[PDB]
């Protein structure tokens, strides 16, 4: 019903007065909090005084911890190659728009751009590419001979498999980042388009390097020096200069400057616990003007009235890129440190651009000349996200009716950045992690302080409850300086821990291991559940003759002797829940494969599949609950459905069923005398079979060769600089608390008095070190038939926050190069 925003200038607080007065959102109300700076603004949201504010990407990770605890909601989102459905998307967003007489997107029937887009209060018309793209020099007038638009759409990747070394490519089409030559056996990484990354060639037998995915992204903005023609300086001579910034707080102001700095060693400084970077950066410039600075050199060439000099606040002439630029014009700074949003072609007769290879370009050349590409800012809250709903619908609901958000008389940049396009919502999975990326979110932290200094002699294991949490805590207490111990709230959350440098290793189910594959980690070790052999486990030189992998088989009755794998459209399958492996997503593949038609709602019969739409094929003949008549349970992804788990997908086979997707353990484990006391009271492991892919029939026991496919063990992963240690220790710490460790009596590490599967699961034998092959990664890990069964033996099958968050966004002019 209310959003307050705060405003840290008085231009600010005009502006936002002015969106109070003119835009009209229905039952939101805006209310303008005025505080004298950035920070003062971040604490008024932390205090619960305001609720939403923009922060530059800088700023973000300071936001995240105390004394702020601040989270990024809203941000403006990058047009890329993944985008899928962009004309629909665009046309939907364009309709949505409360207003007359602007370019609504226009697609065809499968929702393809059609090569020529016009805009219909205007009449012109041009050509465009298959991700909306004006083909340059196609915009024609009205009443002028409009250009003959031909479909560009075809994908380069595509283009380079035909006339055809051929290249590997997705679904959509876009470059595998793992390239392997067939005819010479050759792995190597390649860019965004193609191109080969440097120093990634690998021969044949040797371990291929590990592949970054790579987006291209267009409109990306740089931190760049100005500088004016008339100086002669270089960059190694920026010592005793004076400098102009936006903010000390900002990226394009401050923090690429310092890392260009101590990158080409032209800045003395120890390090960020030794010295703060503010010491060494007054020690570096003589004077300057840098918004938010505790230095009083530093703030010296600021013009602001007493109150206000050196402020984070418009009310600082001189702050932000503007301010900065305008520092520079006056003869206060002799380079200037900001954003290329700021730069014009009005200033290419007296400014130019600072490099830091020593060389002066003019501003065209900012994307060749800068200190490092900038992302965008976000609309930040509080961490508990009390108003994010609010804050979201006002905005949303004030683009849609064109409220003035991004321009303003009073000035530029205020509230947000003037070169915003278009707000949208992040996931609330989004933090300042997720936000900035691995690789960006690491630096950030480095920058600070908070830099964690690896032990090679101490593992921290990531936990995911409170149960696990004590078993952890145990095991540290008796571990002896090896196991330290974190806390999250998912497995998810531990690769995170990982990511972010808080965790060392955790134990991962295949279903949360393609993401972790993903952002670079590798498997430390596998368990092993071989009951029968501990040969690999007693000694690790020993080899497994098998690891106890479950494999996922289609069981059937003898009864039923027209149940072929080629006749399993139609009938009546049973599921052990939605999500599960050898119960769900292996069948569930293989059918979308083979039946390019690939509809499963519709591909059985009255299927029962716990976890589908109640009302859906997927739900039927599932009897929830005998004897609750209180409650309908049917379809549950609990124990409160008689069908959930293996024994109630075997009671489906028994019951109503004709095939049912399970583990192998499920037929000799509900039948011959081992079985419950029951519906399988007289059940024999000889009155069924399995089937096998070739559309024929088996015997039970023969899971090993009519299989649908095998499911890899749980992995117990780290990041790659930590293998060499994790395992090592991990290999200690069996030996004294494996299951024929020195000191079992003391410890075990697959039981526990907390309680069942911590840490482990209780049924592992023990845990075999990870024996890196020369292949693709998730090749093997995975395995070829499970990689290609599920992922399509493709970098591209599942998208995430986090698979984003390790993605390397490579910047471009635009998608044009296809
Ligand atoms: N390097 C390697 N990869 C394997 C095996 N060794 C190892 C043994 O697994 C078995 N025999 O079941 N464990 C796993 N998870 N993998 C992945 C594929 C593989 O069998 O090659």
């Amino acid at each position: 019903k209310q959003v307050r925003w705060c405003a840290i200038s008085d231009l600010e607080q005009k502006k936002c007065n002015d969106l109070v007065g003119s835009c009209n959102v229905p039952d939101i109300t805006l209310v303008c909090v005025l505080r004298s700076s950035t920070e003062d603004c971040m604490t008024a949201i932390k205090d619960g005084q305001a609720d939403a504010m923009f922060l530059d990407s800088g700023e973000v990770y300071e936001a995240s911890k105390d004394p702020y605890n601040l989270k990024p909601i809203i941000a403006e989102p990058y047009s890329s190659n993944r985008d899928l459905q962009k004309c629909l998307k665009e046309r939907q967003q364009a309709l949505a728009k409360k207003m007359i007489g602007h370019y609504i997107p226009q697609c065809d029937e499968k929702g393809n751009y059609q090569p020529q887009q016009c805009h219909g209060s205007t009449g012109h018309c041009w050509c465009v590419n298959a991700m909306g793209e004006k083909i340059s020099g196609t915009n024609t007038p009205p009443g002028q001979t409009r250009a003959t638009c031909e479909r560009h759409e075809l994908p380069k990747c595509l283009k380079e498999r035909q006339v055809a070394f051929v290249p590997q490519c997705d679904e959509k089409g876009n470059y595998e980042p793992q390239q392997f030559h067939g005819s010479t056996g050759y792995s190597w990484c390649v860019n965004a388009i193609g191109e080969e990354i440097a120093g990634t060639k690998t021969p044949p037998g040797k371990i291929p390097a590990t592949c970054q995915k790579h987006d291209l992204v267009t409109t990306c903005h740089y931190a760049v020096a100005m500088v004016k023609k008339s100086s002669a300086f270089q960059f190694n001579q920026l010592k005793g200069k004076r400098s102009c910034h936006s903010g000390v707080s900002k990226t394009d102001g401050w923090k690429a400057l310092v890392t260009v700095l101590v990158e080409k060693k032209l800045l003395s400084w120890d390090g960020p616990a030794k010295e703060s970077i503010q010491r060494a950066m007054s020690k570096f410039f003589s004077v300057s003007c840098i918004p938010g600075a505790t230095q009083t050199n530093l703030c010296k060439q600021c013009k602001g009235e007493e109150g206000k000099n050196c402020k984070n606040s418009h009310d600082e002439p001189y702050y932000g890129n503007y301010g900065a630029f305008r520092c520079l014009k006056e003869d206060m700074g002799d380079v200037a440190f900001l954003r290329s949003t700021a730069l014009s072609d009005e200033h290419s007769e007296v400014y130019e651009l600072l490099c830091p290879d020593n060389t002066r370009k003019p501003l065209n050349k900012y994307k060749e000349c800068n200190l490092g590409t900038v992302p965008a800012g976000t609309v930040v809250t509080r961490k508990i996200s009390d108003k994010t709903e609010d804050i979201n619908n006002f905005l949303m609901e004030a683009q849609k009716r064109q409220c003035k958000l991004f321009s303003s008389a009073h000035g530029k940049d205020l509230m947000f950045d003037d070169s915003t396009l278009q707000l949208a919502l992040l996931s609330s999975e989004v933090d300042a992690f997720l936000y900035l990326g691995v690789k960006l979110f690491h630096a950030m932290k480095a920058l600070t302080g908070d830099a964690h200094l690896p032990s090679k002699n101490k593992v921290r294991w990531c936990t995911i409850n409170k149960l696990e949490k004590m078993k952890c805590d145990d095991w540290s207490a008796v571990s002896g300086g090896a196991i330290a111990c974190t806390e999250a709230s998912c497995p998810k959350g531990c690769v995170k821990q990982i990511l972010k440098g808080e965790a060392d290793a955790v134990k991962l189910e295949v279903q949360y291991m393609y993401e972790a594959l993903m952002c670079g980690l590798l498997p430390a070790v596998e368990e092993y559940h071989n009951k029968d052999d501990f040969g690999p486990c007693k000694t690790p030189g020993s080899p497994a003759t098998d690891f106890g992998t479950l494999r996922a088989v289609a069981l059937v009755k003898k009864s039923n002797k027209d149940i072929n794998w080629n006749n399993i459209k139609g009938k009546k399958s049973c599921h052990t829940g939605v999500g599960d492996i050898a119960g769900w997503v292996i069948p569930v593949s293989l059918i979308r494969r083979q039946n390019d038609n690939s509809d499963i709602d519709s591909f059985f019969g009255e299927s029962c599949a716990p976890g589908s739409d109640t009302k859906s094929n997927l739900c039927k003949l599932c009897i929830g609950d005998p004897k609750n008549s209180a409650a309908n349970t049917k379809c549950s992804l609990s124990d409160k459905e008689a069908y959930y788990g293996n024994q109630g997908a075997f009671r489906c086979l028994v019951e109503k069923g004709d095939v049912a997707f399970v583990p192998h353990t499920v037929v000799f484990e509900n039948t011959d005398g081992k079985n419950p006391a029951v519906w399988a009271k007289n059940l024999k492991s000889e009155d069924f079979e399995l089937l096998c892919l070739d559309g024929s029939r088996a015997p039970v026991s023969n899971y090993k060769s009519c299989k649908l496919s095998g499911i890899p063990p749980p992995a117990i992963v780290t990041r790659e600089e930590s293998i060499s240690d994790v395992v090592r220790i991990v290999a200690n710490q069996q030996s004294l608390y494996g299951r024929k460790g020195f000191e079992k009596d003391m410890f075990q590490l697959f039981s526990s008095n907390k309680g069942n599967n911590l840490l482990f699961n209780d049924n592992t034998q023990c845990l075999i070190t990870f024996d890196r092959q020369p292949k693709d990664i998730m090749e093997d890990y995975f395995g070829k038939p499970y990689y290609t069964t599920v992922y399509g033996a493709s970098r591209s099958a599942m998208s995430s926050e986090l698979i984003s968050a390790c993605t390397i966004k490579h910047c471009s002019n635009s998608l044009e190069v296809l």
